[PDB]
């Protein structure tokens, strides 16, 4: 509630919540990420990536040959609009951004960059 | 909370939660499915389908054995213990079952069993 | 291998290959589509679309709108560089293309069209 | 064909078949698994695991709970038919098992128990 969400990343791959919805009189936006599980990050680790529904799949080809010191993200990657670390069972992460890197009229998709994870944890992003 | 949950089931082949919470003292428990998108049954139905963790497997591959007018759920599937039937979007289905048919201690999947969408669509309910 | 793969997508929408390299010294390369599973096409079409890595996202959303009756693809899409037709259970088809349309340097994707199908039914394609 | 089937768990965490036909005249079926793309085991290991529909649930879960160092298999398990070891890219295993271990009119489900994997890494075995 306000200009933050609170989201979890399971044991199973699966975020709470497929649909985070931006409000546009937010200067900035925080996205707390915890992830509640007992397996631990080079196994189930998950991040929150934010990007444009169209550069997602590029996002995810490239952050999965970046490695975990990488947190699976490409370094310098421009199509990363924001993003938290790779975490593991019982860490925490929060990433802030300006709400001024989203424009309305676009399609922003939110998932996890850990290997095979973005098929099920991922979810959409809209500015209203 | 307390003896109901509305849940929808989107164009995307997600549920909006993963987690249901049924409450030891309800006598019923009812659920509302509803389907937001603008896809068709026949291409995007979902059902809602409550079963021990155990045979969800079993369940998933005589659904789709059972065909479209059949709600991909085999009839009297003894391995269900609720079901709503496949919604095309635009529609809306209650289920209401008897909360006696639950042990507290055993796992339940809540899930869908349109074609490879249980892949996806599902999520865990418990007795608390 | 050679200058031509035969891929399959199933009842479970997933292709059998998700990753796909062609040789330079090809002058063309050929896909053979099939489908071993059971289910219909209006149930579980699958067609094989090239895009850039790019341009998936917007072949797909474009493509699912064009409805059966135009397989599930945006008819005259620029961002096709090949395609197959949308076959059913126990149907097949080919589609031979030019190697000379692919660049190095880019990143293609391969997916299916059909509502849904993309979420697992994709892959890469890169020249080599 | 004939009594084996080779199959492959790849970086998308998928098998390139969903569903395996043992013909009731092999006396011993043989699986040859490998495993196609190029992340290591720790990352995404796969094994192929047969039991039945039923006890899926827990061979998985005693499995996940068991260690990488144990091809994250339950030591001595009892509901496991058959099984190879847990393989990383570039790595391949077989598993010859006897088809009088198998009946008809029952149903099995391969696997892999890295965990997470068998959320898309399944299928079903007939013996037909
Ligand atoms: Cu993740
Ligand atoms: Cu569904
Ligand atoms: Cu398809
Ligand atoms: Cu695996």
């Amino acid at each position: 509630a306000e200009c933050s969400v609170d989201i979890q990343g399971n044991d199973q791959m699966q975020f709470n919540t497929n649909a985070i919805t931006v409000d546009k009189s937010c200067k900035q936006f925080t996205v707390n990420l915890s992830h509640p599980g007992n397996l631990p990050k080079n196994v189930m680790g998950h991040n929150w990536v934010l990007s444009t529904a169209a550069d997602m799949q590029g996002v995810v080809t490239d952050g999965m040959a970046s490695g975990l010191d990488k947190d699976y993200l490409k370094p310098d990657d421009s199509r990363v609009i924001a993003h938290t670390k790779l975490i593991g069972s019982g860490e925490k992460d929060s990433v802030t951004f300006d709400v001024s890197k989203l424009k309305e009229g676009e399609q922003y998709m939110f998932f996890c960059t850990f290997p095979g994870h973005s098929a099920l944890a991922k979810g959409t992003l809209t500015l209203k």
